[PDB]
C-alpha cells in the first residue's frame, strides 16, 4: 500500500517548479502573464509520459516479444515441474 | 463466539416496544389493563418466526433442492480433485 501510495507524492512534487514557498507566489503569476499573451492551454506537458521515436519502438518491441516467449516457456516448464501435475501425468 | 453472541442482544431488543425507560412504565401497565379484558395469553407473536404461504413454500423448496444437487456435484468433484484421492486412484 505504501509502495502504491509512494507514486502519489512524486507526481505532485515532480510536475511543479523548484521555487520555494516564499518564491512560489511569483510563479503563481508567471502563468497568468503568459495568458495575456497566450490564449490556449498548450504550454507544456511535464508529465512522465515519454513518447518514443518510431525506429526505437520497434527496437524495443522486438526485444520484448523475445522476452515474452522466454518467459512463457518457463511457466510452461514450471507447470510441468509441479508434482501435482505429475500425479495427473 | 461474538458472532454467536450477537443474536442474543437482538432478540432482547427487537421483541420489545420502542418506549424509552422514562416511558417504559406505561407499557408495563398496558399489558395488565389488557388482561382485565383478555384472559388468555394470545396477544401477539412478535418473534422472527416467519410463517409462509403454501404456494410460496413450494416456490422455495423446489429452488433449494435444485441448489442442493448443484452443491453435491461440487463436493463430489472437489473430492476427485484432491490429489490424495488421485494416488488412491
Amino acid at each position: 500500500i505504501w509502495k502504491f501510495q509512494r507514486h502519489d507524492l512524486i507526481e505532485e512534487y515532480h510536475g511543479r517548479p523548484a521555487a520555494p514557498p516564499p518564491f512560489i507566489l511569483l510563479s503563481h503569476l508567471q502563468l497568468f502573464i503568459k495568458r495575456v499573451v497566450l490564449k490556449t492551454p498548450a504550454k507544456r506537458h511535464k508529465q512522465l509520459k515519454n513518447k518514443l521515436e518510431k525506429n526505437e519502438e520497434a527496437a524495443l518491441l522486438s526485444w520484448e516479444i523475445y522476452l515474452k516467449e522466454n518467459y512463457l516457456q518457463n511457466r510452461q516448464f514450471q507447470q510441468k515441474q509441479r508434482p501435482e501435475q505429475k500425479i495427473e501425468d
